[PDB]
């Protein structure tokens, strides 16, 4: 599923992402925009044999188990396939776990490079949440 911007913003608000551990909602929408283009089925295979999965491009070394990645920690305690669901609930739970660590949203390269320093509140403008 490719979400629209406001659809995603509403779904993320519903699941408690707005101002979760210091990151306002616009940060989460911005990150999803740049990481995946709002696409729950996005996948990108990395140089290290890990794959990034779903709308927030969550990585299979550290966070989810895909049975294909050396040295995998599976810190979210999930199969990576749950991160390709049209329902974002499992991805949001895992994202909250990720962002709890000292890296914060720097876990998401596209957030670090594309969203950090920008007016992220623009991502929720005009939306009914
Ligand atoms: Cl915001
Ligand atoms: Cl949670
Ligand atoms: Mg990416």
């Amino acid at each position: 599923k490719v979400y629209s911007r406001c659809e995603l913003a509403a779904a993320m608000k519903r699941l408690g992402l707005d101002n979760y551990r210091g990151y306002s909602l616009g940060n989460w929408v911005c990150a999803a925009n740049y990481e995946s283009g709002f696409n729950t089925q996005a996948t990108n295979r990395n140089t290290d044999g890990s794959t990034d999965y779903g709308i927030l491009q969550i990585n299979s070394r550290w966070w989810c188990d895909d049975g294909k990645t050396p040295r995998s920690k599976n810190a979210c305690g999930i199969p990576c396939s749950v991160l390709l669901r049209s329902d974002i609930t499992e991805a949001v739970r895992c994202a909250k776990r990720i962002v709890s660590d000292g890296n914060g949203m720097n876990a998401w390269v596209a957030w670090r490079n594309r969203c950090r320093g920008t007016d992220v509140s623009k991502w929720i403008r005009g939306c009914r949440l």
